[PDB]
Order: structure tokens, then sequence, then C-alpha cells
């Protein structure tokens, strides 16, 4: 019957003018790392920025990875709305996307940096929720990467999440 | 069948002369945040100081909150022995207590800082266990706030806990 | 159906050339402290060093402890392959081992530092896996302490673990 188990990170954000920082910190310490992550996003991104609903869970590899690593990633992990994998450089800058279907057609020794999809777009974290939902919905993608204003890949948004956003903005 | 799951934070305190700090730290890292909190209190407050049995779980709001926030706090959280809410300033200094019964009689736009109970007492963390138990038992309160020697609200003690303390000091 | 719940700390190590540090850090933050410990060992010790398979779970006391503490440790904790307890100085340097059977024959007021077993060996963390397994198997011990190159007791290896290592190095 616990207290901090009864408050969401969103509650904390919404009540940031009224709760002592001490209380917020004890709440954060008692929550899951996933919930702390949600709090940091809500704290950085306002209610109509897609950054706020970004999911850090994703398939990502550095620009040193090969087809062999990508194939193994897709085979070893089960993830909702996933059929792409994101490539970053050593400063975490998003470089591009490789697709599952294409990467099972290449040789395993091939660097992923040489097989980046020509179609691949990323959302900026400041994109509006409805522009985000449109961008995923009217494409052939089931997820899109999200980058911050420094170019760093911070996470992804899924087609499933876009559906929620839309249905929210009806109700 | 785990080891650090078999040792309480109290065990660690009691054995602080005999366990390497390295062992204590690994134990603390493996425990829940609630258990780490218990350890810090036992580490700071000796066996006959009420600080040691202080509960950080409480209804608290800053002096910027209104009746509207207080009403919503009481309605959204279920907490043992709770019918008061504590107001602190921006340096976390305890200012006073508002009671549930009174705050459901005021207008929601009213600042809590203007409705502090005249009756409201706080225990100092160094109060003896039996003086603490008496103070809660022979009052009309079911909980009291505890402050440190800097004036900061560090937590509360409940009527239920006081009962335990008493029954302990019989046995 | 979570992602970081699907990757072991060993996976992370094996894929350290290919995952962004950002991804590794989020994975580590989401895992248990035990799993983070496993990662630090794999990160420090290579595949044929016993340090890598060291268990931090152990009975250890400082050189200020008495027989009374040791007796109580053995009686209050259930631990796999355990019938020894390790004594360290205040800088965590391994000094020696006391055995359960012997310490139940001494007076409780006696300092453990005066009852160190003459037989007691420790493995260096760089010992090969098969030399480690041999050392435990062909002795009268069911566990051995492991020390780092600074002399610090970092953990233990059990007879059970040695069996695994052997059976691994067959298959
Ligand atoms: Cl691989
Ligand atoms: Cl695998
Ligand atoms: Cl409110
Ligand atoms: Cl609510
Ligand atoms: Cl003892
Ligand atoms: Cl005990």
């Amino acid at each position: 019957d616990l207290l901090f188990a009864q408050l969401s990170p969103e509650d904390l954000i919404e009540w940031s003018d009224y709760l002592p920082e001490s209380f917020t910190d004890r709440a954060l310490a008692q929550m899951g790392e996933r919930q702390r992550q949600r709090f940091e996003l809500y704290d950085q991104y306002s209610e109509n920025e897609i950054g706020r609903y970004t999911d850090h869970q994703m398939l990502v590899l550095s620009d040193k990875a090969t087809v062999a690593q990508a194939q193994r990633f897709f085979r070893r992990i089960e993830l909702d709305c996933n059929d792409n994998l994101f490539i970053v450089d050593e400063a975490d800058k998003y470089l591009g996307t490789v697709r599952r279907y294409d990467i099972f057609k290449h040789e395993p020794h091939e660097p992923l940096i040489s097989l980046l999809s020509e179609d691949s777009r990323a959302l900026t974290a400041n994109t509006t929720l409805l522009d985000a939902a449109e961008a995923i919905e009217h494409s052939r993608e089931i997820e899109l990467p999200v980058i911050d204003d420094a170019g760093e890949l911070i996470g992804r948004v899924t087609l499933r999440a876009a559906t929620a956003l839309v249905r929210e903005h009806y109700e």
C-alpha cells in the first residue's frame, strides 16, 4: 500500500510548482528507471512536442557494426513495431536507418554504414504530436527515430503510439 | 536464495564496526530505496531518537500550493494514519499543518499558507521515543511531522508507529 | 515484453564495439545491481581470468570482529557452498580465512584475527579458469577467496562454480 507507487512521473511533472524538490527526488529514487526516463522527457519537452512521448527502447548500433550484428539483433530481440535499426556515429549522431528486409539480403561482413536506407527520415523532438502521427501513419514505416536539436538519436516513436496520440487528440 | 536479501539495513547498522565498508555499500546498492532510507536514518539517529523511526511517506506541499492541490492530494492518495498535510517553504522548512476536515471547507483558490492550523506541533528528531509516543497518543492527531535541527521537515510519525514503540518499551 | 530485460550484461560486453555507450548505460541502469556487478567483472577481467566469474556474495568481517560475530554470521545466513569466513583489514586487504568448524570451538570474545587458518589460500583474479577449478576441487575447501592485484578481497569462487567451469571447458 505504498505512496510513491501511487504517483506517476507525470503527476510529479504536473505538480512541479507545488511539491518540494526533496519530495520529487525521493519519488524518483523509488520509481523504476523507465519511469525516471519518462520524467526526464516530460521535464525537457512540453506537451505538444514528440520528444515527450519518445521511447528509448530501440534497435541501434554504431557505425562500426556489420550486417552480421544487425541480423543477430533482429533475431534475438522481440520488440513492438520494430523492423528498422538505427545507426549512430561515436558521438551518438543519427546517421540513418537500415531495414530488416534489406539487411537479410546482404552479406554479413558488410558495414551497415554502407547500406543506409535512402528513404529514411527522423523526427525532430520538437515536432508536434499530430505532425509526428501523420509522418508515421502516411509512410511505409512502423516506427521512426527521434533526434534532439544536437542531432543525437534519443529514441523512437511507434505506429502504435501514433494511434494513441491521434485518438487522444479526438477525445 | 540471496545474501543481501537476508540482511536488514538494521543488521548493517548494528554490525557497522565489523563489516567492511565495501560490503555495506554492496548491500545498500542491492536493497530497495526504502531500505536505504531506513539505513540513513539509523545511521544519523541513535536508538532513543524519534528521527530513527521517521517515515518519509507523507502529504507535503510547498507554500505556493492552494486548497485545490490539497483536496486533490487527499482524494488521490491512500496513506496509513493520514489526515493532515504539511506545508514547507522553498528551503524545506516546516511552516505548519493543514487538516483534511478544514481544507474541505475552504475555497479551492485559497493559499494553504493562509490556512495553517493553530494547534499544529512538530516533533524534533531528537525527541525520545516515549515522549514522541505520548505526544501523538495524547492529542487529537493521528500523525505528527518530524523536523531536523535545521527546521527541515524530514518525515512523520504515525499513531500506529507510536503504538509499536510503546509495546516495544513494555517488552 | 521489455528490451533491456532481454539482454544480459554478457551480451553487452560481447557487443561493446557495436553498441553506443548511451545504450549500454541505459541497459545498465535498468538492470539489477547483481547484473551490473557481473558487467563490471566481465569488463575488467578477460575470458580466461577467474575474476570474471567471482561472486561478491560471501561471509567477510574486518579484523575488529570476534568469534561471537563469526558464529552469528554462520547461523543467520544461508549461503551456497559456504563454510568459511574471510577477514580483511580496514583497507579491505585479505588477511585470512576462519573455518566454521574451528570457530565453533573457540570462545566468543576471541578476535578472529588471532584464529586465522594456517591452510588458507586465496586465488589471484588473474588465475586461469582451470587452475582455479583445480585449486578448489583438489583441496578440502568448498570455496576460495579471490583477491585483486592490490591484495583486496573482491569475492569468492565456489566448488559448484568450479564444476560448471570444468563442464564448460569439456563442451
Ligand atoms: Cl554478432
Ligand atoms: Cl543470441
Ligand atoms: Cl491540482
Ligand atoms: Cl488524480
Ligand atoms: Cl554479534
Ligand atoms: Cl540474527
